[PDB]
């Protein structure tokens, strides 16, 4: 889950 916020933002 916390990678893929990075990954969207």
């Amino acid at each position: 889950l916390a990678a893929s916020l990075a990954c969207a933002l």
